[PDB]
C-alpha cells in the first residue's frame, strides 16, 4: 500500500495514470521526480480526496513556497490522519514558512516532520517553533538539517524545548549554530520536560567547550540513546570533558557517533574507561579520526574485557595499517558481543587481511559483519578470504568493495559460495569489475542459492 517513485521523471501521460493511485495509498513517495508547481495543484486536489494517507514524502523536488503552500492545504482536510511529512530539499524558503503555524496547528496526528535541505533560514524556523509551541501540535521528531540557521535559531528552539513535552528527536546537523547557539540550545535541553531521545549535532562547529556542557547534559539525560557529534573539532579535549558525563549510572546511552571528530590514540585511552564501564553503549563510530595503530590496540585492549559489550564498532579511515591486524585477530577470537566490524579504506593490505582471515577461521567466533572496503585487497587477498569462507560459521555480510580486486580474485569467492555449507548472506562488491563472462558465473550463482545476494 506504498507508492513510492524514484529518479523516474514524469510524462504529461503518466502523471494523469498517476493521480487516482495517489488518492488511494496510504505510504505515497515522490522522491526525485520533476515535480514542480505544475503538479502541486493536482497533489492538493488528489490529497484531499484519499482518507488513508499516513505519509506522503516529496523529497528532492523544486516545488516552491507556493507550491508547497498548496500541498500543505490539501492535507488540511477532514479526513486527514498523516503522521509522518517529508518536504525535504523543496525550497521552501522563509517566505513559505508563514504558513507552518497555520499548518502545525491544524495536524494533530503528524508525529515526525522533514525540512532538511530546505533554506528556512532563522526568519522560517522562528514560524515552524511558533507553529511547534501549540498544545495541539504533538511533533515527535523534527529534522532540520542544512537549513541555512544560525546561532539565532537556537534561542526559539532552546523555548521549543522547554516548553513541548513530546518531541523525542532532534536533528540540527549541517547548521553553523556554532558554540554560542550549541551553549543555548543545550542550555534549554537541560531544563527541558520532554523525554528527548536522539539528538543529532553534526558538523554544527561545535567546539570542546560545548563539552563541558553536554557533560551535564548526558551526565543526567536518563532518555538520551543516540547522540551524534561527528564532524566538529572536539580533540581529545572535548572527549575528556566528555567521558565522565558518560559514566554517569543515569546515562544510557546506546549510540555513540564520534566520526571525524579530530580525536587521536591520547583520546581514545579516555573513551575506553567508558567502555569497559557501560554495559548499555553499544554502536561507537570513531571512523575519520587518526587514531593510528596505537589507538587500534587500546580499543582492542578494552574490547578483550568481558565487562565489555560493544557490538558495533566503526574505526574506518582511521589510519590504520596492517600493523594492528594482530590485536583486531587476537580480540576478533576472544570476544563474543562484537557483531559488527567497519575497517574500510585502511591500509590492511594482503598480509593485514590474512591475519584477519586466520583469526575468524577458528571456530566460536561471532563477527557477523565484516568490512574491507579500500583495504588494498588483491587478487591474491582474495585467496585467504575465500578459504575463510569455507571455514567460518559467524559470518553474514562480507564488504570488500573498491579493492584492488579483478576476475580471478572474485571467482574465487564465488567457488567459496557456490558450497551448500557456505552461509554468507551478502558478499559487497561495490566499484569492482568483471568481464562478461565472470558475470555469467555470477548470475548463475543467483540463481542456486537465493538465500544469497551479490551486491554491486
Amino acid at each position: 500500500m506504498n507508492l513510492d517513485i524514484h529518479c523516474e521523471q514524469l510524462s504529461d501521460a503518466r502523471w494523469t495514470e498517476l493521480l487516482p493511485l495517489l488518492q488511494q495509498y496510504e505510504v505515497v513517495r515522490l522522491d526525485d521526480c520533476g515535480l514542480t508547481e505544475e503538479h502541486c495543484k493536482d497533489i492538493g486536489s488528489a490529497l484531499r480526496a484519499n482518507p488513508s494517507l499516513t505519509e506522503l514524502c516529496l523529497r528532492t523536488n523544486e516545488l516552491g513556497d507556493a507550491g508547497v503552500h498548496l500541498v500543505l492545504q490539501g492535507l488540511q482536510s477532514p479526513t486527514c490522519k498523516i503522521q509522518k511529512l517529508s518536504l525535504q530539499n523543496c525550497s521552501l524558503t522563509e517566505a513559505g514558512c508563514g504558513v507552518l503555524p497555520s499548518t502545525l496547528r491544524s495536524l494533530p496526528t503528524l508525529r515526525e516532520l522533514h525540512l532538511s535541505d530546505n533554506p528556512l533560514g532563522d526568519a522560517g524556523l522562528r514560524l515552524l517553533c511558533e507553529g511547534l509551541l501549540d498544545p495541539q501540535c504533538h511533533l515527535e521528531k523534527l529534522q532540520l538539517e542544512y537549513c541555512r540557521l544560525t546561532a539565532a535559531s537556537c534561542e526559539p528552539l532552546a523555548s521549543v524545548l522547554r516548553a513541548t513535552r513530546a518531541l523525542k528527536e532532534l536533528t540540527v546537523s549541517n547548521n553553523d549554530i556554532g558554540e554560542a547557539g550549541a551553549r543555548v540550545l543545550g542550555q534549554g535541553l537541560a531544563d527541558s520536560a520532554c523525554q528527548l531521545e536522539t539528538l543529532r549535532l553534526e558538523n554544527c562547529g561545535l567546539t570542546p567547550a560545548n563539552c563541558k556542557d553536554l557533560c551535564g547534559i548526558v551526565a543526567s539525560q536518563a532518555s538520551l540513546r543516540e547522540l551524534d557529534l561527528g564532524s566538529n573539532g572536539l580533540g581529545d579535549a572535548g572527549i575528556a570533558e566528555l567521558c565522565p558525563g558518560l559514566l554517569s549510572p543515569a546515562s544510557r546511552l546506546k549510540t555513540l557517533w564520534l566520526w571525524e571528530c579530530d580525536i587521536t590514540a591520547s583520546g581514545c585511552r579516555d573513551l575506553c574507561r567508558v567502555l569497559q564501564a557501560k554495559e548499555t553503549l553499544k554502536e561507537l563510530s570513531l571512523a575519520g579520526n587518526k587514531l593510528g595503530d596505537e589507538g587500534a590496540r587500546l580499543l582492542c585492549e578494552s574490547l578483550l574485557q568481558p565487562g565489555c559489550q560493544l557490538e558495533s564498532l566503526w574505526v574506518k579511515s582511521c589510519s590504520l595499517t596492517a600493523a594492528c591486524c594482530q590485536h583486531v585477530s587476537l580480540m576478533l577470537t576472544q570476544n563474543k558481543h562484537l557483531l559488527e566490524l567497519q575497517l574500510s579504506s585502511n591500509k590492511l593490505g594482503d598480509s593485514g587481511i590474512q591475519e584477519l582471515c586466520q583469526a575468524l577461521s577458528q571456530p566460536g567466533t561471532t563477527l557477523r559483519v565484516l568490512c574491507l572496503g579500500d583495504c588494498e585487497v588483491t587478487n591474491s587477498g582474495c585467496s585467504s578470504l575465500a578459504s575463510l569462507l569455507l571455514a567460518n560459521r559467524s559470518l553474514r555480510e562480507l564488504d570488500l568493495s573498491n579493492n584492488c580486486v579483478g576476475d580471478p580474485g572474485v571467482l574465487q569467492l564465488l567457488g567459496s559460495l557456490e558450497q551448500p555449507g557456505c552461509a554468507l548472506e551478502q558478499l559487497v562488491l561495490y566499484d569492482t569489475y568483471w568481464t562478461e563472462e565472470v558475470e555469467d558465473r555470477l548470475q548463475a550463482l543467483e540463481g542456486s542459492k537465493p538465500g544469497l545476494r551479490v551486491i554491486s
